[PDB]
């Protein structure tokens, strides 16, 4: 686990899975749901789940996927909500404020009901490439 994140209040961790389809683990215990941000530039950033080269990205339909083409889709609109995090916000749909969340129960969203307003978009990365 030389890199992983975490999310704050849902205490769950982002799992980018090798079939194509992401989601959230109450607790990192997958074949791989190491993550990676790649910021490009305040209020757009990169994010690629170094391992298969899955790109975190949040398709029209609000539902957090990847994308082998990195352009305005994968970018993930971020700007800071605490002062550590980094909630970003699907630039695919930032009209739609669809940030880039999972439910604090085990199951990330899909279209308009990603929002912040609590604290489950509060990603607090924990990379440690040590290996
Ligand atoms: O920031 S977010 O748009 O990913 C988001 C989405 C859903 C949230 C819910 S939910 O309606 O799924 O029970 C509860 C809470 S709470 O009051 O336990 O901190 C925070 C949430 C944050």
């Amino acid at each position: 686990k030389p890199k992983l994140l975490y999310c704050s209040n849902g205490g769950h961790f982002l799992r980018i899975l090798p079939d194509g389809t992401v989601d959230g683990t109450r607790d990192r215990s997958d074949q791989h749901i190491q993550l990676q941000l790649s910021a490009e530039s305040v209020g757009e950033v990169y994010i690629k789940s170094t391992e298969t080269g899955q790109y975190l990205a949040m398709d029209t339909d609000g539902l957090l996927y990847g994308s082998q083409t990195p352009n305005e889709e994968c970018l993930f609109l971020e700007r800071l909500e605490e002062n550590h995090y980094n909630t970003y916000i699907s630039k695919k749909h930032a009209e739609k404020n669809w940030f880039v969340g999972l439910k604090k129960n085990g199951s990330c969203k899909r279209g308009p009901r990603t929002h912040y307003g609590q604290k489950a978009i509060l990603f607090l990365p924990l990379p440690v490439s040590s290996d």
